[PDB]
């Protein structure tokens, strides 16, 4: 089997992407944030504290003839940005782009933190990291990909995120028309539950490539590119007036700037992030100070190849017995 679904930016800045997902019978379609950095499929629901729902579409398990309470199961998750959610668990039929999993754990939110409430466009998350990170207790549950994998034509999914435009998540096949040149595959460590890999270096603009190992995670659920302070300083030093602001929370730059590109290495291959991908616009409405899309990972404890990086590539998440990651230009 295969599946193919379009993923759409939630706003004009590509702060996140949403992908429609069919849950239950008859189908209830919710727009979920596909997140290769976590491993829970959770939704706003009829059980979510009413004051914490503000415009999201909810899953109502009582209206699904295939929903079954997973007795005694609870879940609770906290994300890197400080947001969180928790609740109980149903199993139900879940389909993405024509690919159907029966008995998928659908984690129903009883509580969500303010950032979730405040974002009306995201109805929940669909985790695509390794199932070892799943938070369901006392019986850990599998991700949608893990459940689908054996049925897929090939045990892979691909992320093809757009810059200020829709893109595609495919399951079970590689669309050879979706990228240019060849796909370069690179080793993955699953030890921390992530799609963790080591970039071979970077360049800023037309500058020379610096060969240096940068361990980090391919994370579709993180907006920005978080890299070591040395790398980030080298990038922003090429932008007149750019500075790190502790009050704002990162590097900012004059909105009048033209940003240089940023290149990262994948083995001997190179992925070029155009300068415009690194512009996240004014820090506050009407400001001429703009927020940068490359930020320091210092104090995160891990480097994160988020959407800023991934949207410059066609990315293969290869879930074979020994997982790997592939990157192609597009």
């Amino acid at each position: 089997s295969t599946g193919s679904a379009t993923t759409t930016p939630i706003d004009s800045l590509d702060d996140a992407y949403i992908t429609p997902v069919q849950i239950g019978t008859p189908a209830q379609t919710l727009n979920l944030d596909f997140d290769t950095g976590s491993s829970d499929l959770w939704v706003f629901s009829s059980e979510t504290t009413a004051s914490e729902v503000d415009g999201q579409t909810i899953y109502t398990p009582s209206k699904s003839t295939t929903a079954k309470l997973l007795s005694g199961a609870t879940w609770s998750i906290s994300y890197g940005d400080g947001s969180s959610s928790s609740g109980d668990v149903y199993t139900d039929t879940v389909s993405v782009g024509g690919l159907t999993v029966t008995g998928q754990a659908v984690e129903s939110a009883k509580k969500v933190s303010s950032s979730f409430t405040e974002d009306s466009t995201i109805d929940g998350l669909l985790g695509l990291a390794f199932s070892t990170l799943n938070t369901v207790s006392p019986t850990q549950q599998k991700t949608f990909f893990d459940n689908a994998k054996a049925s897929l034509d090939s045990p892979v999914f691909t992320a093809d995120l757009g810059y200020h435009a829709p893109g595609t998540y495919n399951f079970g096949f590689i669309d050879t028309t979706a990228y240019t040149g060849s796909i370069t595959y690179t080793a993955v460590s699953t030890k921390q539950g992530f799609w963790e890999w080591t970039s071979t270096g970077y360049a800023v603009g037309s500058g020379t490539f610096k060969s240096t190992s940068i361990d980090g995670i391919a994370d579709t659920g993180t907006t920005l590119l978080y890299l070591p302070a040395t790398v980030v300083s080298a990038y922003w030093a090429q932008v007149s007036g750019a500075k790190s602001s502790s009050s704002v929370g990162g590097y900012v730059f004059p909105c009048s700037a033209t940003l240089p590109s940023f290149t990262f290495g994948v083995g001997s291959a190179r992925i070029v992030i155009p300068g415009d991908y690194i512009d996240f616009g004014p820090i506050s409405t009407g400001s001429s100070s703009c927020f940068g899309g490359i930020q320091s990972s210092a104090g995160i404890g891990i480097n994160i190849f988020g959407d800023v990086a991934l949207k410059a590539a066609f990315v293969v998440f290869n879930g074979a017995t020994t997982p790997t990651l592939g990157f192609a230009s597009k």
